[PDB]
């Protein structure tokens, strides 16, 4: 009936980071994860294996069993011919077992004598290739029309890949229209978080996949000119006129004004969605955000316990022979100064199974894959200070249990054979780090500050104190462009973007307090700017070089190294992008972050790099080239500061 | 369908000669490691093993296991026959896993008993030969034309062998010219500093390998009389009219000004490189160059941080039962004067994971395999003294973390180990003065210090013959790409000249090429200036000015010039110190006394 679709999951996409998987003695176990959206079913599911058993083991006795949500598909017994070879296996899954959430599970038995054996022995050992994969067949369902599971059919949590959600207008969007589709961008960012966030832009245009389509009275698409006119904003879930299993989430208004009401009742008001079609009536601000205060970072009005940091209960808890690392995700301002910090404190509460003799079983404390200290286990609340040079945007907290386990062998006469007891790791929710004694003071521009948090824009939340500039009439990649540039930063937020401020004429942001955003290229007030240090004309491109580019240097922006040596003018045919920063002459506050591109080919580049989390994360300095090749950085220009340092401060440190 | 070449690599830890590797139950680990090119794929790659196994091992219990970036390509179980032999195996290695950075793993599980196993017996080894390598065949691809990956074909980083570079010119070079592809040879030598440098030179003649050329509408190659002319400098990249795969990288200009700012723009734009062609409107210098800001020396302007002397992310931390070495390159500028103080201080943050009980563990400071002094881990600061007397040459500073691993019949998995030095340690050469006796050519041959005093060389002139052979430009372009190598920064502001009547009366270093086979150096006080220097590159023959160039590429040979004149032959080269002594720097009179003094 639905449309079908055949996806190949290698382990190397779905596995732990090596890819790979050693199953031993003493770790026989090891998972594979994935996910069913809540319109589709697995029709035919199947589990490629690439194994090599080690030689020495006893083949009929070692066997590799594959298991589907703790339920048993099949065993793989380890035949003579395949001893110390590799081997291919398929193991048909059964699709019943397959629910919203799904672990497979590889266990190895393996046995090397008939007589006494030493379970941790290091010749049973059974690796399983990154090569292997699970080939899945999905089949869409045609689920009904119901404005309750809202986001389900156009972003579902269960699904785990980029959410590309089109977005279409009826021709190039107004000022009002576009704030409304950014809105919407914005909260199905925040929706989405680590996922990613693809917005398409169709106009006049029927897609091929679930979209949101934004229509008025007046200006509406081909296939919505039937619709009644509606006296007030409606959203309605409608299917698509020739495919039945693809879903139209159809935003429609009297103008933009009601398009804007709309929007807004979708990012704050969704708990209210139900049935087929939804009358937004008011949406009333009763209370201001306040800076800092987005839901993705940590609180700076009193110490956060780790209980408000994770992301899902049973996080701070592993269990196992070999417990698996416990892992915490600290999201901070960009502007936090901690250039004079001595260190961050963290109270920990730790309990763990202790072993039972004196050994060198220890928990390790680790802050972004760097080891900061050591606590012998066989020894409350102990405090740890971690420095504050290695403190980013985004950070993350590793406690590794190095558990020595000492088994018994007994003699050499009488051997003892024993059952491997598992051990118990909690890090407790109590646990704090205090962020509350720190100002906020940062040496703009900062595009790493940007590709990490939208920093300018994200200090309000909401981005209240956020003008985007934009060309009268945008194309489909200008739109993209603003688009996911506004979906990023939602989604590092967490906080959908109600009071952004989209405007066209370029001049009414003279004498206005708000940091400024650049799409369709520099207004002519601002290209004679003597602080930009790179910019893109249709085939012309100059840059400044600073004097030093240190590959790793300290918080200190060291404004000697940054300054320009040379200016370099140059033009070519081939594509690329950039996004610069600088300081708004408006305001000595402010700041101006610019995304700029000279072609198609450009714009699809600059689109891809912001769109993609790992191309973002090396954008740094003031000014980010986008080519073919990659993203190069480079720390040129003046150096700004943004913030308030008390005198206090100023005094003491004046003083060393 | 391109060409093949085929390399033979060797285990890196090994053992001095005629050693060889023994893995052992401590760390039963043996690692190659190798980076790809990328216009190169591995068509066929073979590990070819001759291992010794211990005699007193159990045979198909105890296996030889290999992987490559941790994916298992096959197994070696040891067999009756074998035990106490030498044994010969080969491993074939699946090329589908083998990336930019490439590591291939040997590792040996030893079994010697079935019950009350003791992983630190003498009789668990297994000795590897030294002809144990990996046998590799690499094909050159045929890449897209894009400027983006500007460097990679000419000089790819991943490469570790000498980038050698041929560059192509139409006949024999005016000074315009000579500047243009200066610039060039500089920038390319900054950009491979720690690798070879070699720059051939041809007149009319394609290469076969990847070049430079320099062309003017006026005056072409005969490969290029087809080109339209050009209205301004533009750099091309075009594919080699008879081998698609050699690849060539046009300097086209209107006149040798515009191959200068062609130069320049690669030299300094090349952040703006992309398509197959760009043109070079303006290159504006800003600011000058202050005196020692070379990016490959220490700064002195302020003391210097370890994060700041690093290559690379996690270079300070090391992981694993045994950890390895910590090293940290410095380069310092070889004029700084350490006659009057005893050291350098040094302040080192150094987290580690500390043993349960009190043992023999510590840590070893290492200067160039020189042991320096030892500190013991229990319990972290410390504060040490490095004399300086190894300017010029780059310094290697090695922490060596040795873990006594203490034993707790019973069995246990041991636990790894963390050791970090932290990125604020901090060491210091801001408040220390520049002076040594100029007239030393291993200053020269170390850093190109009297022109390299200026990275830009913009306090230099060099003077040439006046219609250049394919050996004095040869010279000239090796000379220029050592001193980029050795500061890190392109000669954009080197000034070339064709008849030595300009260089009078002049505040700036001389650097002089002219004229069985005899190749000299010499070095004496400029006349008119007491603090510059005149460098002579002389040689008689074209072999000789060969062996100038083998010597001034060559460390080693390098390593054994020093006075004042060297004169380079076929039985070897030697180095007598001749003519006065003078001294270059700013003195304090008052430091003057206090060292006269003591």
């Amino acid at each position: 009936n639905g449309p079908s679709r055949d996806v190949k999951l290698t382990f190397a996409q779905i596995a732990p980071p090596p890819g790979s998987m050693v199953l031993r003695g003493i770790n026989p176990n090891g998972s594979i994860e994935f996910g069913m959206r809540s319109d589709e079913v697995v029709t035919k599911a199947m589990l490629n294996l690439e194994y090599t058993p080690s030689p020495s083991l006893l083949p009929v006795q070692s066997q590799l069993k594959v298991y589907l949500n703790d339920e048993l598909m099949g065993v793989l017994p380890v035949t003579k011919e395949q001893l110390g070879k590799k081997t291919l296996a398929q193991m048909p899954i059964n699709p019943l077992f397959i629910t919203d959430f799904n672990r497979v599970r590889l266990e190895f038995v393996g046995h090397y004598q008939d007589v006494c054996e030493n379970p941790a022995s290091t010749t049973l050992w059974l690796d399983v290739g990154r090569s292997s994969g699970l080939d899945l067949t999905y089949q869409t369902l045609n689920v009904k029309n119901d404005l309750s599971h809202f986001p389900v059919p156009f972003f579902d949590p269960r699904d785990n890949r980029t959410n590309t959600l089109p977005m279409v207008f009826a021709g190039a969007p107004d000022v009002g229209l576009q704030q409304a589709s950014a809105i919407v961008a914005s909260w199905f960012g925040s929706r989405s978080g680590w996922r990613g966030q693809n917005f398409p832009v169709l106009y006049n245009q029927l897609p091929d996949r679930n979209a949101i389509v934004f229509a008025t009275n007046d200006k509406r698409p081909d296939f919505l000119r039937d619709h009644p006119a509606v006296k007030a904003p409606v959203i309605e879930m409608i299917n698509h006129p020739q495919n039945p299993y693809v879903k139209l989430l159809v935003v429609f208004g009297r103008d933009d004004k009601d398009l804007l009401q709309a929007a807004k009742g979708i990012a704050q008001g969704n708990i209210l969605f139900r049935g087929e079609s939804v009358v937004v009536n008011e949406v009333k601000p009763l209370l201001p955000r306040k800076p800092y205060d987005a839901p993705n970072w940590v609180r700076t009005d009193r110490p956060v316990t780790f209980g408000e940091l994770k992301t899902y209960e049973e996080q701070l808890q592993s269990s196992g022979l070999e417990p698996a690392a416990i892992n915490v995700s600290l999201n901070l301002p960009p502007d936090l100064y901690l250039m004079r910090s001595t260190g961050i404190d963290m109270d920990i509460n730790y309990r763990y199974t202790m072993p039972p003799v004196k050994d060198s079983s220890r928990m390790d404390i680790s802050l972004n894959n760097q080891f900061l200290q050591s606590f012998n286990l066989s020894s409350g609340k102990t405090d740890v200070s971690i420095p504050a040079l290695k403190l980013g945007a985004t950070n993350q907290l590793r406690f590794d249990f190095e558990y020595m386990n000492p088994m018994p062998g007994g003699s050499v006469d009488n051997c003892i054979t024993f059952q491997p007891v598992q051990n118990h790791v909690v890090i407790g929710d109590d646990s704090t780090i205090d962020f509350s004694k720190y100002y906020h003071f940062i040496p703009m521009p900062d595009l790493r500050a940007f590709a990490n948090a939208g920093f300018p824009f994200s200090r309000m939340a909401d981005l209240s104190q956020t003008i985007t500039v934009m060309p009268k009439a945008p194309n489909e990649a200008q739109m993209e462009t603003l688009l996911n540039t506004v979906g990023f930063i939602g989604a590092q937020t967490g906080f959908p973007a109600i009071n952004l401020t989209v405007t066209d004429d370029g001049s009414t942001i003279q004498g206005k307090d708000a940091d400024i955003m650049i799409i369709g290229g520099i207004p002519d007030k601002l290209k004679d700017d003597k602080q930009i240090d790179l910019l893109v004309q249709a085939t012309e491109s100059w840059v400044k070089t600073p004097m030093r580019q240190t590959p790793f240097p300290g918080i200190v922006p060291d404004e000697s190294d940054r300054a320009a040596e040379t200016r370099s003018t140059l033009t070519s045919s081939g594509a690329m992008a950039a996004v610069i920063g600088f300081q708004s002459p408006y305001n000595d506050q402010r700041s101006v972050i610019a995304l700029l591109a000279d072609s198609p080919r450009g714009y699809e580049m600059l689109n891809d790099a912001v769109n993609d989390s790992g191309k973002r994360a090396t954008m740094f300095g003031s000014v980010a080239v986008i080519r073919e090749s990659g993203i190069n950085s480079l720390r040129v220009g003046d150096v700004y500061y943004v913030g308030h340092l008390p005198w206090f401060e100023r005094l003491w440190y004046a003083l060393a």
